[PDB]
């Protein structure tokens, strides 16, 4: 996966067509002097511009784009869908892709609506048109067939930083996004703050157990660790002991990655009341 | 202040008569081999028992007693009263010394009293007869005068290690009193762990704003500190900066005390998912 946000505003790789079949090329980042986004206007890198012509989502747009009046195009990059988004989906009707529940909200966001479903004890979450939030446990969620990541960029009501499906589309997430805790026993998963893709919520305490039997190792990496504080806090413990293994906080980051020698860790965060960011995706993969 | 507990657990001065006036000796906890309680039961001396025959409360009484069939007495031990709880007053009925809303409850703690009261916006909460709660705002609950610490020694029907008041019987505590989070101006106060006196919520973030227009130094002390966990945390930020300048949790402690060169710190607490214990008294004393 190259990319553990739902906008792909995380997104480094070099994709550099609208789309692998049928796309256009995009233009180089070092000369949209016209543009709003260009090397020029951000100096330091800043959401991954430079002397490229790679897809990149700098504007917090809902998918990753370019430059190619048609002057640019959301691109469609296979690879970079986050963990928990199982894709889009058409929907047609009767019935629905997601048959448990539903509501709609003026302000409705991804984790506001995944939120809504695992609440009820939905296992899938879906948003359409903008607006809509659809909660179901149906394994074929997939019954109409998938769509192009594209049909499914309308902006979230709550926040256009987000997609959430499209007329007859319906992006689908997995209801553990953003749980506030967790069980999690796979040889690999991805675990992510509180709230996510939402900025994550003040005055949140939250622990997710990792207990793989039989690993003699487990490798933690943090594709993405955006939390704002001194005061915020993600510690990793030891399962058997409690002990702190690992304090990371605002001022103090994680390594690419490392290795705990054990079969059972709890990975725990803490928000303070000050300030919130876009939060953490942390990927283990266990090893026996 | 001597005791910063409601029982005064934590009491370690040398009153060695169960009242200054009137009272009885008490006698050495090192000859008091008949009795449950006595050095040879505890050594390491727990609960504060030694080679003494000084008022303790070493067994989860609801304050502090000693050995004198009437073979153990409280002790009244004036200076032992935590900062908050306000005293023990009569209440001979009509109008109420408290006179804002009451409630009972077969599970009454001081906090379960103090919270009930501080939600619906009182200064002041009164425990009665065990299982009564009074709540107010009214400025002379003492209108029916003070009674002796030991007619307030009911216990709580909810915890017995408390005292709740008794027959025409209230004892006071302000609201304030384990609230999580408060503005603090005094030139002096302490701060309570949240649900102070009870042992703290699990998953609590808690911050408390210390803000001493003037000050040129605020000095910390922490006469109680019973976190359990690596994983509590205590912490200390600079308020202009929000630095964290001090953290302690279960397995670092504080200085006796300390110096922070500020007018503004926000003391933060953090409160994991795991054990909780009896928690924390800071004590602030700004100096200009
Ligand atoms: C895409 O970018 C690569 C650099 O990674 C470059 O070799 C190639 O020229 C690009 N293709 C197009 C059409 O820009
Ligand atoms: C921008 O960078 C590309 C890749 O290095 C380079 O080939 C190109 O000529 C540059 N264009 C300008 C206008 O700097
Ligand atoms: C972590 O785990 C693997 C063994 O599965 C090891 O080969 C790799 O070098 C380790 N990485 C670190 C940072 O220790
Ligand atoms: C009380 O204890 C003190 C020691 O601090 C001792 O001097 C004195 O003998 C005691 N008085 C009584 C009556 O035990
Ligand atoms: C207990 O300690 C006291 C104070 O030191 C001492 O005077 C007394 O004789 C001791 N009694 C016994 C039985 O050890
Ligand atoms: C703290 O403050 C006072 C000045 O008010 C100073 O005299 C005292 O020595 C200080 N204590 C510590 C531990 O610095
Ligand atoms: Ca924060
Ligand atoms: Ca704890």
């Amino acid at each position: 996966p190259e990319c553990f946000t739902a906008n792909g505003a995380d997104y480094r790789g070099t994709q550099n067509w609208t789309a692998l079949q049928g796309g256009k090329p995009c233009l180089f980042w070092n000369e949209t002097f016209q543009h709003p986004y260009n090397t020029l206007k951000y100096p330091n890198g800043e959401g991954g511009l430079g002397e490229h012509n790679y897809c990149r989502n700098p504007d917090g747009d809902v998918s990753p784009w370019c430059y190619v009046g048609v002057y640019w195009k959301y691109c469609e990059i296979p690879a970079c869908q986050m963990p928990g988004n199982l894709g889009c989906y058409k929907d047609h009707g009767n019935p629905p892709p997601l048959t448990g529940t539903s509501k709609t909200s003026n302000k409705l966001t991804i984790q506001t609506c995944i939120s809504f479903c695992r609440s009820q004890r939905f296992k899938f979450a879906g948003m359409e048109s903008g607006y809509a939030c659809f909660c179901g446990n149906n394994p074929d969620y997939w019954k109409y067939g998938e769509a192009a990541s594209t049909e499914c960029n309308s902006v979230c009501f709550g926040d256009h930083t987000q997609p959430c499906g499209g007329d007859g589309r319906i992006i689908l997430f997995d209801t553990l996004v953003g749980a506030c805790g967790g069980n999690y026993s796979a040889m690999s998963s991805v675990v992510y703050s509180p709230d996510f893709p939402d900025t994550y919520a003040t005055g949140r305490v939250c622990y997710w157990t990792i207990r793989v039997p039989g690993a003699s190792h487990i490798h933690f990496s943090f594709p993405l660790f955006d939390i704002r504080d001194s005061a915020d806090m993600v510690e990793l413990l030891d399962g058997y002991t409690h002990r702190v293994l690992a304090r990371f906080h605002g001022r103090s980051r994680p390594p690419l990655s490392f290795n705990v020698s054990l079969d059972f860790v709890i990975l725990y965060f803490f928000s303070d009341r000050i300030n919130q960011a876009q939060g953490f995706a942390v990927l283990y993969q266990a090893v026996k």
